[PDB]
């Protein structure tokens, strides 16, 4: 009869998640109901299946089944990215630009989580696998906001004058380094060049490059596991893993050749 | 048996609410349910009675008895606060220091919500009659963050050298002009005075003078109001206002005397 999925903050990530699910449960003539959630207790309900949404664990009390998408557990199904992949086509991406590399990492008190953990590891190791190691002194951390990003494009600015590159690390931060950029110089090659992550549908109007994240696919996803559990599907934990890819816009332009 | 309120943001002020809230309906024997929101529909239900937060109408649908916090209505028990009152407190306050007085006013999407409008209006009011009239050129407009205070005082400051006033409009706010002015200069009466909005449990330990709410007796009021109608009290939509207060800490200082 009705799913239920457990989110958070609001995000556009959480937006498109759920037009992913609802895609797919409104097909099989299920009823979605969002639970938005501030750790609590409860053990309720008139529920059949619960999709849970970026967070893990406290092994939960329910017989309903339960998937997690954008989450991985040995115990429950779970729909997930390679986010260290994306870190490095990031990486390996902006070395191919003049100009020091920077990076802003978002830093939100909610990680018990580290999707930016991965994407940080991985931009490393492209980057030093290019020949261009970053370094701590190019970093930036800050919050999910675009007021972040431009906090983080000014304090780069002191550090070094255009052209240089930026590794926003959310689409959401990047409109702000985009925006604070032109507020005084040219986005595409001159100032800085931006690369965010999560391929939002705002990032096209933007003209933002960005390592582009399948959310609905994998919220679609995790729809039919859970379908397939609440309709006597018999198994141990399954996993499926979903793969960023580069989409290159104005914000970035050509590397070019040599 | 229960209770519901709805929210949204997962701000300090809606903790303090509910804190307020708790702390009556569960020494009535109570239970609380919180239902954090986002627009949608739903006609249910198992609760006694609702309890709204900050945000008014579309004449709800439930037989339940229904008493606004933070809020008002014709047609509902309201409890809230006298926010031009404050604005004023605030600029009649700031109008008793040297160097130019800023403001920093909060543009969150969800103002459909006017409780800025209203500080802002007593605030120009005050400061009108204190001989010292504002203007939009020293105002600044952002989102309701530390972020956006940094981004801010940097603005004030390429406006003018300090001592300067800055209004931060909200606690949270003023923790980043605090926050950025101290990455610099002095806090007290070198650089900036900070002033914030909304007398926050954190603005104490940070030394932030504040106009402060009472968040959680609007709560506590807003349940007992509930109450009063669960357990059978009949009569038109009743209303109770509050007043906020000026608290002076280190961030401001003294006036002082001429």
């Amino acid at each position: 009869t009705v799913s239920v999925l457990l989110p958070f903050v609001a995000t556009e990530f959480y937006r498109r998640l759920v037009e992913g699910i609802e895609g797919v449960l409104l097909e099989q003539r299920y009823d979605l109901a969002l639970f938005p959630i501030l750790s609590l207790a409860r053990l309720k309900y008139l529920t059949d299946g619960l999709i849970l949404a970026s967070y893990d664990l406290t092994r939960l009390p329910t017989e309903r089944p339960v998937v997690l998408v954008d989450a991985q557990n040995p115990r429950y199904d779970s729909v997930y990215l390679d986010n260290r992949l994306g870190g490095r086509l990031a990486g390996a991406y902006l070395a191919r630009f003049p100009g020091p590399i920077f990076a802003i990492a978002v830093e939100e008190e909610p990680d018990r989580r580290t999707v930016f953990a991965e994407r940080m590891a991985g931009f490393q190791e492209a980057l030093k696998e290019a020949g261009r190691p970053f370094s701590p002194d190019r970093l930036y951390i800050t919050r999910h906001s675009q007021e972040g990003g431009r906090l983080a494009l000014r304090h780069f600015l002191e550090k070094a004058s255009p052209p240089l590159n930026v590794f926003a690390g959310a689409d959401q931060v990047a409109l702000g380094v985009l925006e604070e950029a032109v507020r005084l110089g040219l986005t595409p090659g001159r100032d800085v060049r931006v690369l965010g992550f999560d391929g939002h549908p705002f990032a096209e109007e933007a003209g933002l490059s960005t390592i582009a994240q399948p959310v609905e696919a994998m919220g679609a996803r995790a729809a039919q596991l859970l379908l397939e559990r609440m309709r006597g599907y018999q198994g141990p934990p399954r996993e499926v893993r979903f793969e960023p890819v580069l989409v290159e816009r104005a914000s970035t332009g050509t590397p070019p050749a040599a």
